């Protein structure tokens, strides 16, 4: 069976888990709890994925795959249903970007978590740190627009890793109150937030 | 025709310059020329690129494209012939894998580039920047203990993505030394730098 470094906040592991409960898939991957940072490593993650990060998943073989994008296109092609990420033509391509888009909110908001909550405040970088709420905000008017219709179509990778990113503003970034001026998005995520693989995934 | 916007520094368009060069689709793209923007997003947007996203690929119909990962994806479907990301197999989740390696390699190079280069000195943090290194430095050894085979096999997705992130850490980070405990990867380094889709990619 396959084996997956996780913990429940990480966004990035979310959506490995929620692509999971929506494919049917859950019954195939044990968890291997991971409690984890860029200044606390974690010897048994290493030994997996270099890198140090989760999501990390090992095959029954014994080869590990990461990162999440990587996890999320095998496990996309184990199961027989609908693709959650097009195989080809113009959505690949649209639905991947979208995807994208809501992996550069995450990364930013794991970086200022990170300077937030473990670096010195004394060594605190305002400008910094504007800066990466910046391009949050930046991103989330996209995607404003993209709750008009697009991103509404399918459940699908796109969605998955919005929502996702969604969630990890609310759990660690409240501050930032996206939904104060994103109406739009704030209604698309509110219905999907009641989807069964969303609520089982929820951060602590 | 397509429209890449493009900076020469960042390792990540580099990529996808040399995937161009070695699918033979240089012929297809027009650059435009787009100012890194490593704090503040940038204040001059395209109306196209209203995230500053670089790369990113502006299709012959208008759609946009991002991030690095998805265009190599996309241009890699626009040709015949051998593909340098596998459709299937395992090779297609192991050759993403060594991609998604490398491509951590370039992230922790640029967050340690980054500070280091912008931030105030006494606002360093050391352990982080380690805790970066030690990343690089981890995935370096995997590379040379598991990797140089594949690497050999096909100048693909994972080789010009480990290719992208060795030229990184020269250009930035001369002070990380990675040629001694890994000969047979600087061995390999050496021949591919003399490859044509190296040589014209060069960072200034
Ligand atoms: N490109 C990767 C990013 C994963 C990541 O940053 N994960 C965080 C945990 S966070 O999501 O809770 C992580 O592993 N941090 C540890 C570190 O950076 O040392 C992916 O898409 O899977």
């Amino acid at each position: 069976s396959l084996t997956l470094f996780h913990n429940p906040a990480s966004p990035y592991v979310r959506k490995v888990m929620v692509l999971l409960h929506e494919t049917g898939q859950l019954n195939r991957v044990a968890l291997q709890a991971s409690q984890l940072s860029p200044v606390a490593p974690d010897a048994a993650l290493n030994q997996d994925n270099p890198l140090g990060k989760i999501p990390a998943l090992r095959l029954d073989n014994g080869q590990v795959l990461y990162d999440s994008r990587v996890i999320l296109d095998y496990l996309d092609q184990q199961h027989v249903g609908n693709p959650l990420i097009p195989r080809d033509g113009s959505a690949r391509w649209r639905r991947l970007t979208l995807a994208a888009l809501a992996d550069g909110i995450m990364d930013a908001s794991v970086l200022v978590r990170y300077e937030l909550a473990l670096r010195a405040p004394e060594k605190h970088w305002e400008q910094w740190l504007d800066g990466q709420r910046d391009k949050i905000r930046r991103a989330l008017a996209v995607l404003e627009a993209e709750a008009i219709a697009e991103l509404a179509s399918h459940f699908d990778i796109a969605a998955i890793s919005v929502a996702c990113a969604l969630g990890y503003l609310d759990f660690r970034h409240p501050d930032l109150e996206w939904r104060q001026d994103h109406p739009q998005l704030a209604a698309w995520y509110f219905e999907i937030s009641q989807r069964p693989s969303m609520l089982a995934t929820r951060p602590p």
